[PDB]
């Protein structure tokens, strides 16, 4: 017996929707849900979505609170909808998918993913929930995540990290590295070889390799010497050039992190969403060097070094396609006299 | 188990809240409540109140659908709150009272009128509901309506008309004339002898006496002759003077109705609420005669004639207090040489 | 090159979207679209929909301005979406369907109805537009309307009336009676034999037969005598019983229209949408007789007389199913000693 | 000492702003202003403007309540702002001008029209207010209205009618016909000779000449015979042609009024504002004949007959410019073999 | 061809408006602009302005992204409007000026600053844009900024810092120190001798002189001794007195910065805007010492020492006017027995 007052009761008493019985008094004013606590209104939820306030409230309350794949991965894999859960997009403060299956009466297109409406949609299945590996097996389109092996099916080892309540982390007390499976029109797909983005923050950046430790601790010309990166434009691409009005390069999160410790800078996230490649309007506070669209990718420095060293440097300009987070990311490679001039995630 | 979805189920299936079990999907957007009917949103309620949308929706759904006293009467009797019902104010599109008793968890100050919080409030009791005459006897303050006698209680015969779902009518298939009782500080108060306003509309005005039929059919000078009203300023007070820029008199609804048939006019209801005396910014469309505050009362013409003929016409100006709808309405009487010049519901 | 300013230019200069080039300055504030006309804002549209303001504005501007089937018919036929047009629902002030095909970038699920997303949806096709009869033949699900014969397709003759810009009318300068066709799962479905509702208003009701003229002019007992309706409970069903607190019968629009001329009454349309059977919370102003859910159908009196006279009157209570507006409407027939007691569109 | 609570006090006690001292409690919620009346909120104003709610409330309260020129006239004369008053536009429910002079602290550009900011603006002056004729003489740009002669200034006799609180009327108890004066760049401009629109409604249309009485009473062919209008296309232009899907002609309000009595029709006012020529999306309910943009002008039939009979009928198509309400209205005249085919207010 | 969808396309693809062709689907809900990115809504802009949402969105997209003068400077110089650009006020999240010239159709008063409407307004001209030094030369009122010299015109050297996308900085890769020119009624003004505020933050405070380094590193009595500031009330004015309930002095940002490293404190910015002098409701967390209006100015400590040492200390209380950021800032100087008691930016 689903209700606004019951969803609110669960939020107040259980921290989220937990199927518990009970009702608390609720008031809705504009885009905010309130509850009366000893005669005064306490805010429970502020609707930042394009859905009706009470509908967004129920989907947020019914969000998956287990470590789940990051929305960028699900998007890159073509996920349209989730099976009997809500993947909450914490970067957008909104549900990751428009419709639901067996979650909310206003957004449900079906109660079970076996309904014919779900057949053409890529449904997300969670092998950690009972019977979901079998629902994937019976589904025409879908993406499956598991913690262990699946009989017959060959896995694609996903990223080490997952999102737990909006916190991207590599689990120690929980499993965050999943096996990924995908089916298009009833056929189990062979997922491609892929690099993964590291999903780190600019403020809390931690190196994940000896090369990353050396980049953060060494001086620019010491690191380029140690790692034989002469002629690969790391000075421009990774370190950044703040000498002209237009900020040069600075496309790797580790380079932004190194800079951030010394001089702060403004990053305007003009398209706020989870994506493999992020675009920022950057303004360097120390120099006044700036760039309207500065594409940034967080690759492990070793993976970026491997990608750039595996390219033909004899062309003036070409598109270099790299598989990252299961999607095809186009890069722009510009060379001159056999040396790199620039390499950046292609702005389109 | 009260919920928004259950209140909505009742509205859709029963025309109002009827305590039936069930839920329909609801969406709230801004100040409107919608329900999904075959994949599309259908508006159920638009909040015109100062309460939260979902709260106003539940109080409107829980409105008393039996003939009830008109809000002006309840206001004139000092009613603060109703016992276990909602008097919906259709003139304001809002609950007639701020708080409720045993109706809605958001607006309830008490579940029963016997709670000590209700003691200082004048609670409205409906003798047609079981145990409500007893609750009135136990109440410190209150107004009671009944269809018959209550042993020991001296009754006040109320108006012939009552409001049934916003329609003011004199019942033929239902009883609309009630006995009224009031209590202030544990003590039954004797309600005063009173005139009652007729609660008629300008558009559908119907005479309720031979004098009212004669006013609408006869010419000004022959009605004044027939009813011996010479020297009582009916030409100014009732008929209206449209010869000057400021509209003269026109304080009785029957006079406005007679005028309306011949020439239309705009009545700006700048304080839209139910009241014994109504104030309008009137603009006569034929002449351009206008008045910012034109007080209008709908008294039966015979009752108005009786009031004006029961006054001493030897003073230049005095306040004449008349009990109408249980409240004391002050009129302003202006005389000259023993004749009336003007008589109007005195602007406070 | 679709834009808000171009949609607004078309509204201002052509009365609706007409594909004309040009832009006018627009301002959006809350749920209203304004345009600057000589330095002042003029309201162009007020959003009464659950869609974003600018989106609802474009769909309203792109509404079909040719006589189209009434939304009740489309709903009864299972229409989910329209092919390259917008059926505007004037009873709801909103699009009749959630999504569009080739209309607006925000609501489009496809540019053409041939896209695989449209296959499971019942798409509405208009044979008056080029290539739409063919698109219906290629559609898995759909409803087709035509002004003439389609080789091979067995037609269903629809109602005489259609909606032209919110005005329901029987065309004289335009064709409003269409041939209807339906397809479910690639298979043409034979539309059932049906009665049609007349789509008349209470305020401007006009009889459409000698029996309807006789009902409105003759007294209750002489009409029942002339048409041999003795023992069919027309006194209760059609005329209405206003003697008790609960209003008895009154389920045919013609009966409400006859009553309306003599005594006015309030009809609360608590589910405001177009439907074959309408539900109203009725309050009779003369008597105070009322009913929370009074189902009303507008059938031609001859069609209602035919339905009631074609029933077996030997059962106490049974469901009588009648096909009206292509949908199966269940009625409740209550008899006693071979005579009708009541017959009403059964409340679901 | 201007305040929201004082503006509200004036509205409640005087029907509008009257400079009286006092305060009432006010609450603002969304776009509505409320006041507490005996413990409950009563709506005083609903903001339909693009200004902040409290600002629109004060300008509406401070509206000119004397008969003023109709907004179409002021617009046609180039009025940008009013001197120390607010012309309320009742067709738009908004102030007729963006800014004020000596009215409201939020919208004031100046306290007096003598301030240099007002010099390039055409300020409206009211000769009925003390010192305003002098302020016009000192103004660089302006429009002046007077009830009599101004020594030296050559007057323009305006329309008989004016707007008194939204009611357009020809005054009997007040003066509504004004003398008009205009100044552009310090120089008095001679206002042109002009026809005036009659400002009548479709619902309450009243003839203002023997020709207008004859048009409404006589049949089409006998009116055209009596007034020698053969070959002037009155059948198309004035009467309207409802035989084809596109409604033919119907550009004079009297023709729409004659039609309205027999058959009703929908007029969609897609640009709701006061203008000399009005544009409507018309749908005829009887025939289904319709037109997206049907320009309508309310000229006295004699004035229209004079205009059409004063044209050379030897050209196929030409623009005929006529001065109406001080503005130049371009008409489109289409002839064939010396007879009129169509004549309509040319769609810009 | 300006549109909402084109402005949105530019924001998404270029980080701001760049005149690029293209359209993205947009939805407006309340005060937020969204765009569809792979079937989900992504927020592009939240309107914090008093302008319509779509209008504020276009002005924000069309903001000047080059280092521009800080809004306080432009305000102090009397700038009313900018020539063909938008100075975005990042302290208010709104345009710095009401109207625009050649930017947006809704806010434009003119397309070119040469139009007569601009003559009485102080237009801001940017010498870095072609032909703007000549538009200033031809303009009646204006402020001009240049990077280099202007023939004939003597410059006023502005502050070292400018705002680049909301980041106030002293440029190293871009020029931020401009030459200022001003014209009032066609006459090139001689701008006054002025001090400049340093525009530093409380958190990221960096000293800009040996005296400022000494203030932050030395103990109160060591610094006052070294700089011979005995008898100048630096203990009260600069350091702050936190011993009583009312916080004493603390009017210089460097003093707040020194305090902030040791003990944190709440600064309530009750008038959030850019101004030479800032007012804060300060509460010291360590002591509970507080002040409702604590005026703070960020002057270079050497400039403040120079101002205070250039005053006559023989009066009890006088207003000391100092030119800071081209405006006249009144200070209050209180002395006793030839020594300073307090000196603060005068609260009016
Ligand atoms: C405080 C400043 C303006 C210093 O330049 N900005 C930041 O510290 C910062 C860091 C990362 C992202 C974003 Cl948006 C701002
Ligand atoms: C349009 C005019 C001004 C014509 O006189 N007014 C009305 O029709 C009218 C009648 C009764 C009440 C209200 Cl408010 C307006
Ligand atoms: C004001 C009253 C209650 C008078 O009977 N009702 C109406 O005039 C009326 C008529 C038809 C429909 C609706 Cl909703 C109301
Ligand atoms: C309901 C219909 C379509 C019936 O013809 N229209 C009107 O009653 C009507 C009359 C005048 C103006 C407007 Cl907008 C509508
Ligand atoms: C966290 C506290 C409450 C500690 O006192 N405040 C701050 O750190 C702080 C600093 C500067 C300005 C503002 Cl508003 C707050």
């Amino acid at each position: 017996a689903m209700s606004l007052e019951n969803v609110a009761f669960n939020v107040v008493n259980k921290g989220h929707f937990d199927g518990q019985q009970g009702e608390v008094p609720v008031s809705i004013i504009n885009n905010t849900v309130y509850t009366k606590v000893d005669g005064v209104d306490v805010e429970l939820f502020e609707n930042k979505t394009t859905l009706p306030v009470n509908v967004a409230f129920e989907l947020w309350a019914k969000r998956n609170i287990k470590p789940v794949p990051e929305v960028k991965i699900l998007n890159n894999l073509g996920v349209d909808i989730a099976a009997n859960t809500v993947i909450w997009d914490y970067k957008r403060d909104a549900p990751a998918h428009i419709s639901t299956i067996g979650v909310c009466s206003m957004t449900d297109i079906a109660k079970k993913p076996t309904e014919t409406i779900c057949a053409p949609l890529t449904v997300f299945f969670d092998g950690r929930v009972d019977g979901q590996v079998d629902l994937f097996r019976n589904a025409r389109n879908g993406v499956l995540i598991t913690e262990g092996s699946v009989k017959g099916l060959q896995p694609s080892v996903g990223p080490k990290q997952a999102s737990l309540n909006g916190v991207t982390l590599i689990g120690e007390a929980v499993k965050t590295q999943f096996n990924y499976y995908k089916k298009v029109d009833g056929v189990v797909q062979q997922l491609p070889e892929t690099y993964f983005t590291q999903s780190r923050n600019l403020q809390e950046f931690k190196p994940r390799s000896q090369m990353e430790i050396d980049f953060l601790e060494l001086a620019m010309d010491e690191f380029i010497e140690r790692y034989k990166l002469e002629g690969y434009a790391f000075e421009h691409i990774v370190y950044g050039d703040f000498s002209h009005s237009q900020l040069g390069g600075l496309h790797l999160l580790i380079g932004l992190a190194k800079r951030f410790k010394e001089s702060p800078f403004e990053l305007e996230d003009f398209i706020p969403m989870d994506s493999t490649v992020k675009n920022y309007f950057i303004t360097d506070a120390q120099t006044g060097s700036s760039k309207c669209v500065c594409s940034v990718i967080d690759l492990l420095l070793d993976d970026f070094v491997e990608i750039i060293k595996s390219q033909d440097l004899s062309v003036v300009s070409k598109v270099v396609k790299v598989t990252i987070d299961y999607t095809e990311i186009s890069f722009m490679l510009w060379c001159k006299d056999g040396h790199v001039e620039t390499f950046y995630p292609k702005l389109q």
